[PDB]
């Protein structure tokens, strides 16, 4: 039923290394004529030790050899210059590197320091970047004569200590959105999630069709959710189970305290 390919890892810096050559096997495994590849990036600690590592030692297959174009899997509806901002996270470790059309964040530059950004401002966003990437990628219906939504070659996925995945939270209407209606969702953090803003993310539907997905995880906290995604019969499961519909190849990269009950 669901046989995805996992790994894994001692520390970090060997969870990133594996994250790193993954990629770029993605990449030179596709071919120089299928570049540039479309790439979602993911926001967070581990991803971004990922980055860092793509930066210094594979620019020139990102750089010269232009082999991705960078878009964004889920923002925070703040500046793009905001330390909370995950775009600006992936433009100070590697983005700003890379030919600045290759690069698509979220436009978020009518969100001012001085009010929140409500429901409305980040349905907005949504969806003017769904419109885009519907005309600069690919399209697949979800099920026959179903909705299209755009097809990434590559989707990179954190994992939260409730179950959540990108900006996808429990009971949240993203969740729900798997048919394809929607391509881009929006999305606010629990009671216990971080930072308090409104985000905008890829929906389930989209995450679905990647050609390639990769989950980066880590902790003892988050164990019970990676568990409940491999689990054959999980009731009481995490959002993140929805990653068991995914149709592309599915990889898991993790740190031994979120593995340790892996069979
Ligand atoms: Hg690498
Ligand atoms: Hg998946
Ligand atoms: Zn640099």
């Amino acid at each position: 039923s669901f046989k995805p390919t996992i790994s894994v890892h001692a520390t970090p810096q060997e969870l990133s290394a594996a994250g790193c050559r993954k990629i770029v096997e993605i990449i030179e495994a596709s071919g120089s004529q299928q570049w540039p590849l479309s790439i979602a990036l993911a926001g967070g600690s581990t991803p971004k030790m990922t980055y860092a590592r793509l930066h210094d030692e594979h620019l020139n297959l990102l750089r010269e050899k232009r082999a991705l174009r960078f878009f964004m899997g889920d923002e925070r509806m703040v500046p793009a210059d905001s330390t909370d901002s995950n775009y600006n996270m992936a433009r100070e470790v590697l983005l700003h590197d890379i030919p600045d059309d290759l690069v698509f964040p979220f436009d978020t530059s009518a969100v001012t320091p001085s009010a929140e950004a409500t429901s409305a401002d980040a349905m907005r966003v949504a969806e003017a970047y769904g419109k885009q990437l519907a005309s600069l990628l690919p399209l697949k219906s979800v099920g026959e004569a179903g909705p299209k939504v755009p097809v990434f070659d590559v989707v990179l996925l954190g994992l939260g200590s409730d179950g959540h995945t990108a900006s996808i939270f429990p009971g949240s209407q993203a969740e729900k959105e798997t048919d394809g209606k929607v391509v881009v969702s929006v999305g606010f953090p629990s009671e216990t999630m971080k930072p308090k803003v409104w985000r905008v993310t890829l929906s389930p539907a989209t995450i679905m069709q990647a050609r390639n997905v990769i989950v980066l995880a880590t902790g003892a906290e988050k164990k019970w959710v990676v568990d409940g995604i491999l689990a054959d019969t999980a009731h009481k499961a995490p959002v993140a189970r929805f990653l068991r519909g995914c149709e592309g190849n599915v990889s898991f990269l993790l740190d031994k305290e979120i593995a340790e009950n892996l069979a």
